[PDB]
């Protein structure tokens, strides 16, 4: 079957990059979404956040209105009470703003991490009506309107690091220009990544900002490209891109990848890599930021 190869290939990256996983973790995990994984924009994802580890995580999203994920989490007991602001977060999201699709994201060593909610591209000032937003949000007002943050895309819900990030659609020409990063970068006292990095950038069609309920600052943010194939990705850059782009599972032989390109105060800094299962992720990047496959 489908899910079952998807289990296996899960499993299998998690042994190649040595990532900490659950088997049952990813038990309850395919008990409830197993199915969902098979027939909807899945992905599996490499990340290097922590020193000398990768963690693995597996995500999907799907062109529905309403949050299905939500509903399957809690009546599967993968979502239980925070005590906490998230714990109704994702359900104001979705009664303030309109949704074309959700999508739910899982760490396989511990089980739903986020849940997310995909409007169509709307004002950034749309969000501001939510109200178990961390306060550090609506006070970034002035922020997203000078670095021209003012189109959002998405918002997700990080149940696990207790954050929620704002996704916008950086159609503005001045995210064109490399000057557009290291400014971004350095107003929040950020790393700023080598000349060649950047080059790669000013080609970013999404923009992610993290902000959570114990700073008032930006905890990170996180900047995605989009490859169409393995060869096409920045391979040289990383060892964790090289690995997972040459070998990472697939029902496609040449699948497309989306790389993150993650910021913050060092830690904060690394790279994220999904690899796009089933050959849906991509091009539906490419259709929601407007621009052709
Ligand atoms: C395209 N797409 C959306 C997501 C998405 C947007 N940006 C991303 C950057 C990195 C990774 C993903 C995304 C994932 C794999 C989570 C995409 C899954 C399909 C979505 C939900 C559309 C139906
Ligand atoms: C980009 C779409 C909206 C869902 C992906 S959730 P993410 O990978 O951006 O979340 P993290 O900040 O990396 O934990």
């Amino acid at each position: 079957t489908i899910v079952n190869r998807i289990r296996t290939d899960v499993v299998n990256v998690a042994k190649s990059f040595g990532a900490e996983y659950s088997e049952a973790v990813i038990d309850q995990i395919f008990q409830g979404f197993g199915e969902k994984f098979t027939n909807t924009g899945f992905a599996i994802r490499v990340q290097n956040k922590r020193n000398q580890k990768v963690d693995c995580n597996i995500r999907y999203g799907e062109a529905k209105e309403n949050c299905l994920a939500w509903d399957i989490a809690r009546e599967s007991g993968l979502l239980s009470d925070q005590g906490h602001p998230v714990d109704t977060l994702i359900q104001e999201m979705f009664q303030a703003i309109p949704a074309i699709a959700y999508g739910a994201d899982f760490d396989i060593n511990y089980g739903l991490v986020k849940i997310w909610h995909l409007p169509k591209i709307v004002p950034v000032e749309e969000a501001f009506k939510i109200p178990s937003l961390p306060k550090s949000v609506n006070a970034h007002i002035d922020f997203f309107k000078k670095y021209h943050l003012d189109a959002l895309c998405a918002l997700t819900v990080d149940y696990r690091n207790k954050s929620t990030n704002l996704y916008f659609d950086a159609h503005h020409p001045e995210q064109r220009t490399t000057q557009f990063y290291k400014n971004i970068l350095q107003s929040q006292q950020f790393e700023v990544p080598s000349d060649e990095v950047l080059e790669i950038l000013v080609n970013c069609p999404e923009i992610a900002v993290t902000f959570n309920w114990s700073s008032p600052g930006i905890e990170r943010m996180c900047f995605y490209t989009a490859f169409v194939n393995r060869e096409t990705v920045p391979q040289h850059i990383n060892p964790v891109l090289k690995k997972f782009a040459q070998e990472a599972p697939a029902l496609l032989d040449n699948p497309g990848f989306l790389v993150g390109w993650s910021f913050g105060p060092d830690k904060g800094t690394y790279i994220k890599i999904d690899v796009d299962y089933h050959g849906l992720v991509v091009p539906s990047f490419f259709h929601m930021h407007n621009l052709p496959l």
